[PDB]
């Protein structure tokens, strides 16, 4: 099954899922970086403006709802949400599964007031699941209906017209229509996390980073490519970028000429061009242009680690192989 995704400003990719009976619709991000499912709850106080602006699941309207109530808190690198567990049936592109999810009652204005999506569907392993809740993909696998024990991601480049699909997730395989050439796999450092060994990072013709090796979390839920603060400072220094509060800018007229950035993964160099990582919104030297690469210190046990997000997947179609505990990459088409 494939799920059509909407692309919002190249930073948000989300699709629809149905919860309850009758189905209550929600826009959600499919996140390989987390392992829980959650949507805003009707029990979320309207004092949380984010709840006033998103779809709210109302258990009292679903006949398939099963109460639980265990509280849980989900912590992401850029924000936190809190609530309680509930069980109901969920629709994901034709597949139906009974799933335990979180009803969020505390949704911070910053950053959720900036979210086009309502919730999140974690595609990670149960090892990282908060409350030890069985992840949705595991429940799907349990049905023995998927052709293959894998899921893939396609994140299109932003578009000014509504004729192009923002992206696409495939449960059970990959869509040959959105990649070309062959997949090149890398084994997961360890099952339980969509993280792989990265052999090196280069800026221009000089592998000046991640020498001696480092970690790379392949995170479909992250908007950008991130690295430790030290790594980024070094990388950004080589680009001549200026560190801002939340990001890094560069004189727009300078954007088109920034050097290539490569990521050495499993014996293959994955190269991004300035066009691939800078939001080229102008060529003016009197304006600043943001880079789709940020600094982010991911704490243990998962980090320190670099994170390959939308900026990376936009260029390389990505297959997540559960059965073989490896990740596949192929040039996106
Ligand atoms: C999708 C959940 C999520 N998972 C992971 N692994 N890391 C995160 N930083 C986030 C996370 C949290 C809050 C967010 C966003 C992401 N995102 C990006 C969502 N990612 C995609 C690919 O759409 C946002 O835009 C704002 C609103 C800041 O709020
Ligand atoms: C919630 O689900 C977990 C999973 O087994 C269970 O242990 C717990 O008792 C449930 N909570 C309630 C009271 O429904």
């Amino acid at each position: 099954s494939s799920v059509i995704l909407t692309n919002y400003m190249d930073t948000q990719y989300y699709g629809e899922i149905g919860i309850g009976t009758p189905p209550q619709t929600f826009k959600v991000v499919f996140d390989t970086g987390s392992s829980n499912v959650w949507v805003p709850s009707s029990k979320c106080s309207r004092l949380y403006t984010a709840c006033v602006y998103h779809k709210l699941f109302d258990a009292s309207d679903s006949s398939s709802y099963k109460h639980n109530g265990t509280e849980l808190t989900l912590r992401y690198s850029t924000g936190t949400v809190s609530g309680f567990l509930s069980q109901d049936i969920i629709t994901v592109g034709g597949i139906t599964v009974t799933q335990m999810f979180g009803e969020v009652t505390e949704m911070p204005a910053l950053p959720f007031m900036l979210a086009e999506f309502d919730g999140v569907v974690g595609m990670g392993f149960i090892e990282q699941a908060i409350g030890r809740v069985t992840p949705i993909f595991d429940n799907i696998i349990s049905q023995g209906v998927l052709k293959e024990d894998v899921f893939s991601f396609y994140y299109n480049r932003d578009s000014e017209n509504s004729q192009s699909l923002g992206g696409q997730i495939v449960l059970g395989g990959s869509d040959p229509q959105h990649y070309e050439g062959n997949f090149h796999y890398i084994n997961l450092i360890k099952t339980g996390v969509w993280q792989i060994q990265m052999k090196g990072v280069s800026v221009g013709s000089s592998t000046l980073l991640c020498e001696d090796g480092c970690l790379a979390l392949v995170d479909t839920g992250a908007s950008y490519i991130s690295g430790s603060t030290s790594s980024i400072e070094k990388l950004m220094e080589a680009l001549g970028a200026k560190k801002r509060l939340f990001d890094y800018v560069v004189k727009c007229n300078e954007g088109p000429t920034l050097p290539d950035i490569s990521f050495h993964l499993g014996g293959k160099e994955y190269t991004l061009t300035s066009a691939d990582y800078v939001f080229q919104e102008s060529y003016s030297s009197k304006k600043l242009c943001t880079l789709a690469i940020h600094a982010m210190d991911i704490p243990p046990p998962t980090g320190p680690t670099w994170a390959l997000g939308a900026t990376f997947i936009r260029k390389f179609y990505t297959e997540f192989d559960r059965r073989n505990n490896r990740i596949g990459f192929a040039l996106a088409r």
